């Protein structure tokens, strides 16, 4: 046989079910001599494949455009990216932008970080740039490009809260409010993937940055309270045993991440600012609430880390002002 075939792997929600469900993904293949891509890549372009939409029909992965193995010994070397982009020269789509036809080399994404439906639109942009997939033949892996994603963003899971003592029955607290501080030179909202290395740089001839508060405070997963005349819209935190999750189990935030896989240079490159509201009963229908808002809270260095995913557990501590935090992290996989 000579037909590509294609197939994704699935890991141990998955990706590819994400594949499945949405748009595809958009593959690049750049056919070279035996002489092979590392050689050649220099004055090779997407010859083969350009931004090809791969998807799912009930049970096998296709294309429109068929394209068949060399009947020689040529090569294919082949990339891949999703969420599929189908006006990519302006990225109506996904904010992505892909690097012309007849560029040269491995290609590059310009990738733009989505705010709008309050963060619940953000894209989790996968990529495939290992080397298994490159300097293809039909004998490679039986005729069929297994493409392995990776998440090429740093994911905020949660941001949990607890207080540091055991508040009793008569004392709750509520997070009413959550932004985001990216300084003003640290933290892209615009930037450019580089396939050849599988790092992320910033746009020329002049970085986009996050440099203003971001709001996450309606992105919150917060429900209505009524608790002895405090009913505003909150989360509930007062657990001091197990911190209190402020997202949805399937709500998350990914960005570009900070100086690739190494994250924030320094501890308070990124901040946080909460605010929160300690209820004291007085009776079953009044309180004393005591009202903290736009409260800094630093992050630490090493965080906003590409391909982990991180979760800030702060703990308010009841005798001081100090909110601490831990950076719990895991291999976004
Ligand atoms: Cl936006
Ligand atoms: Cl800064
Ligand atoms: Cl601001
Ligand atoms: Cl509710
Ligand atoms: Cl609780
Ligand atoms: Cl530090």
């Amino acid at each position: 046989n000579r037909t590509i075939g294609l197939d994704v792997y699935t890991e141990v929600e998955t990706t590819t079910s994400t594949l499945k469900a949405n748009a595809g993904f958009g593959i690049f293949a750049y056919q070279t001599s035996s002489a092979g891509w590392n050689s050649e890549k220099g004055n090779t372009t997407p010859n083969f494949m350009y931004n090809e939409h791969a998807t799912w029909t009930s049970d096998s992965w296709g294309y429109t455009n068929l394209r068949f193995w060399p009947i020689d010994d040529k090569k294919i070397t082949f990339f891949a990216y999703a969420p599929y982009e189908s006006k990519p020269e302006v990225g109506t789509d996904q904010k992505i932008t892909l690097s012309g036809q007849n560029a040269k080399g491995a290609p590059t994404i310009t990738f733009e970080v989505k705010t709008s439906n309050n963060w619940k639109d953000m894209i989790d942009l996968v990529t495939d740039c290992h080397t298994a997939i490159q300097d293809q033949t039909n004998e490679s892996n039986k005729g069929t490009v297994q493409f392995k994603f990776s998440h090429v963003l740093t994911q905020i899971a949660n941001i949990k809260v607890k207080p540091d003592v055991n508040l009793g029955t008569d004392t709750k607290i509520f997070v009413t409010g959550l932004k985001l501080d990216p300084g003003s030179t640290t933290l892209y909202n615009k930037a450019v993937y580089k396939f050849d290395n599988d790092t992320w740089e910033a746009i020329s001839p002049d970085a986009s940055y996050f440099s203003t508060e971001q709001d996450l405070s309606d992105f919150l997963n917060k429900t209505t309270t009524d608790q002895w005349g405090y009913n505003k819209s909150s989360i509930n935190v007062s657990d001091d045993q197990n911190a209190t999750a402020l997202f949805s189990d399937t709500e998350a935030l990914y960005f570009i991440p900070v100086n690739n896989k190494n994250g924030t240079t320094n501890a308070g490159d990124l901040k946080l600012k909460i605010n929160y509201d300690i209820v004291t009963k007085v009776t079953d229908t009044s309180n004393l609430t005591s009202t903290i808002t736009n409260k800094e809270v630093s992050l630490p260095k090493n965080t906003f880390k590409k391909g982990t995913k991180h979760t800030y557990v702060l703990t308010i501590k009841m005798n001081a002002i100090k909110i601490t935090v831990e950076d719990n992290m895991e291999g976004w996989t």
